[PDB]
């Protein structure tokens, strides 16, 4: 909408106060004009018609319980935009400052979030498996990264290419979480998953097997559930990424860690310059090796560590 840029204040899902960029025109709308061609957050009002209505608020104060998922979807989309712009010189998900749209309060008791091809969508959770999912910065960044993937490598959402797609979203979700630097970890969704259980998460990149996901290619899922295991076999790539960044010895293979920033550079380059819609894990290894070679040189530690990490997870 046309209006003037304003700054509201509110509380997120976890009860933390934050400022949000809004737009004033009669109402204060969750429309952040400070980033690209805008970040827009919508109320799906417990229904499934999308996007719903651009979030309107009378007073620019967003402290109601109903407001909290919108506050966080809006704010964390901003953080994610900043990560891609500041760290990777990428302007929004399409590289041309496409408007970023999110809807919250999607459906009833909805234990998921997704990119629907055009926008991000967040359930509120059922209060048992999840609280409103936009409360997780890694979740928000995971979802926006799906849009980045779809505009770049285009990894088909099934089997190995789909597991790479998932891992890319977990990797950049985690790197955005570290970028914001509030309780960062290599776990996925811990801030919104299972409010009645402390210390768990939906997935772990550092130890995927803690939640039943494979951490070695020899343990990959080959069945048909979950689009051929896209959220399962992502553990193999997540583990490789964790090892590249943090190092470790895994199934006897030692990996010299090179840190998060270089992980992000290598995988961003792989995603945007080498991966294709049909890339498999072996092709991801090759893309990551080539990306590290481009960035750091063929004889570099970074290239050696990429190879070690993929070796450690059984991907040649
Ligand atoms: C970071 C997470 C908090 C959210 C993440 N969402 P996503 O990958 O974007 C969902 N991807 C999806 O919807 O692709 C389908 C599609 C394709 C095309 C258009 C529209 C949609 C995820 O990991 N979801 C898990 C959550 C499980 C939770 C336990 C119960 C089981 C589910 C899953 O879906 O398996
Ligand atoms: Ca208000
Ligand atoms: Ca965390
Ligand atoms: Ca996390
Ligand atoms: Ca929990
Ligand atoms: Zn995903």
């Amino acid at each position: 909408i046309t209006g003037t840029s304003t700054v509201g204040v509110g509380r997120g899902v976890l009860g933390d106060q934050k400022n949000i960029n809004t737009t004033y025109s009669t109402y204060y709308y969750l429309q952040d004009n400070t980033r690209g061609n805008g970040i827009f957050t919508y109320d799906a009002k417990y229904r499934t018609t999308l996007p719903g209505s651009l979030w309107a608020d009378a007073d620019n104060q967003f402290f109601a319980s109903y407001d909290a998922p919108a506050v966080d979807a809006h704010y964390y989309a901003g953080v994610t935009y900043d990560y891609y712009k500041n760290v990777h010189n990428r302007l929004s998900y399409d590289g041309n400052n496409a408007a970023i749209r999110s809807s919250v309060h999607y459906s009833q008791g909805y234990n998921n979030a997704f990119w629907n091809g055009s926008q991000m969508v967040y359930g509120d959770g059922d209060g048992q498996t999840f609280i409103p999912l936009s409360g997780g910065i890694d979740v928000v960044a995971h979802e926006l990264t799906h849009a980045v993937t779809d505009y770049t490598a285009g990894l088909i959402y099934q089997n190995e290419s789909g597991a790479i797609n998932e891992a890319i979203s977990d990797i950049f979700g985690t790197l955005v979480e570290f970028y914001a630097n509030k309780n960062p970890d290599w776990e996925i969704g811990e801030d919104v998953y299972t409010p009645g259980i402390s210390g768990d998460s939906l997935r772990s990149m550092s130890d995927p097997a803690k939640y039943g996901d494979p951490d070695h290619y020899s343990k990959r899922y080959t069945g048909t559930q979950d689009n051929g295991g896209v959220h399962i076999n992502s553990g193999i790539i997540n583990k490789a990424a964790y090892l590249i960044s943090q190092g470790g010895t895994h199934y006897g293979v030692s990996v010299v860690g090179i840190g998060r920033d270089k992980l992000g550079k290598i995988f961003y380059r792989a995603l945007t310059q080498y991966l294709t819609p049909t890339s498999n894990f072996s092709q991801l290894r090759a893309a990551a090796v080539q990306s590290a070679t481009d960035l750091y040189g063929s004889t570099s530690q970074e290239v050696a560590s990429v190879k070690q990490a993929f070796d450690a997870v059984g991907v040649k």
